[PDB]
């Protein structure tokens, strides 16, 4: 069978699908801001892509946005995710500052997810996961290809080396070249979920043909999905709420 | 440059996928009802399925609901559809019957489109269409399968038939067996869109495991996507249409 992720009061892995929104604010007050607009909507997890925060070159400023952040959020999980340049993030930082951040952030008992990148290797990602472990934190591994979509076996293969890591939700994102690789992406899902998995997996098809990947995880198999905070699509993005209307809508369907 | 279908002020095969709501009421006091509650909705096309109403072998009752349904729905499209038996239909009749009640309708001009089964055979169908299209009455060439999802090919395969066939719109409509099945139809569907069809195509995964084929139809390629007026595998058509357009603005 397959275990299930808990975070914070929600259950990843059973029934619909989670929706995860991001906070992407430069800076304290506008993090804040955008934490307000999600408070109390129907939402699951709240991801804090922290590579956007200007001051995060400074620990002790991450970890005062944190506090505050988690003053307001309340028992919403929480997914902490440094997303690095070579993965389409916004700050350059060092090796070395990439770990102590996310052990330092673990540590602090105030993030119930943390986002690690495959890419990072074998030493980094042991040393991160073991010690988010430690503190009861729940690690997504994940793994971006912004250029094309790889073959079916090569992502189930990427996959299954995130279980191997210790991934609590391995997760892959990949870009379509034509509808046939939206497609690819949802089969490997499936096949992934169906005769691989022994935990919850997040996979997407990025782009404006990839969206059917983002509705369709309670019948491929993808168990968290993510929405915009605003209304204005990239695009290729769904807002939250209508994000939520189209996963109770297949919910009902069976 | 390819063909649209143009259906009174809608054009299929353009945009977002129209969508379409059955009327399947018993008899004319509740074809009517369903008619009333669908006239002023956010739909594009009607569809009466005629196998439902129990008074469908006299020719003169059909006539006398689709002139009252007129009256309510004078401008909105309005596709015809005896579903027989074999594909899930309601009515045992006799395949001149078919062929007679298709004819009648259309020679009525007030149906905008049919639907006739691939599997009545050549004979019937050359005939159907031929007539339908000398009174401008659109055609689609629909088939079934409630078992299971052939192979990618064979999908392919009967759709182009249909293109051969004169249907100004192919129809086809599988089960699937497991997920991956789902995956099947939409790739036929996009196949198909891409490399052979000259005209627009309709296709969909039936039961709950396939809704996802009725959302996605832009991305994929069907321009026709059925809604439920008021079931298991059935969208409602209200929330259908806000989807649609969701969609249609997430693309590049
Ligand atoms: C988590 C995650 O989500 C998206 C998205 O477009 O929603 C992209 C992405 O690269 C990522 O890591
Ligand atoms: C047109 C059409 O639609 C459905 C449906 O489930 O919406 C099924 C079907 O057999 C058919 O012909």
């Amino acid at each position: 069978m397959k275990r299930k992720v808990q975070v914070k009061n929600i259950t990843i892995g059973e029934g619909r699908p989670k929706i995860c929104v991001p906070i992407i604010g430069k800076n304290k007050k506008d993090i804040i801001k955008e934490a307000k607009e999600l408070k109390d909507a129907c939402l699951d997890i709240i991801e804090w892509r922290v590579d956007f925060f200007e001051n995060v070159e400074n620990i002790k400023e991450v970890k005062e946005v944190l506090y505050e952040l988690r003053s307001y959020i309340h028992d919403i999980p929480l997914l902490f995710t440094f997303r690095s340049v070579v993965e389409g993030g916004e700050k350059l930082i060092s090796r070395d500052y990439y770990t102590t951040l996310n052990k330092e952030i673990s540590n602090t008992g105030l993030v119930d997810l943390i986002d690690v990148e495959l890419f990072m290797g074998d030493e980094v990602i042991d040393e991160v996961v073991n010690f988010a472990h430690k503190k009861e934190v729940k690690v997504i591994i994940s793994n971006h290809d912004f250029n094309k979509t790889p073959k079916k076996e090569e992502i189930v293969s990427r996959l299954c080396r995130m279980q191997e890591l210790g991934a609590d939700l391995p997760k892959i994102a990949v870009m379509p070249q034509n509808e046939k690789d939206v497609l690819v992406l949802l089969e490997a899902t499936n096949e992934m979920f169906k005769i691989y998995a022994d935990r919850p997996i997040i996979t997407m098809s990025m782009s404006g043909m990839g969206v059917i990947s983002r509705l369709c995880g309670e019948i491929f198999g993808s168990a968290l999905t993510f929405g915009a905070a605003k209304s204005v699509s990239a695009p290729g993005q769904i807002s939250f709420k209508e994000l939520n209307s189209v996963l109770n809508l297949l919910h009902k369907s069976i």
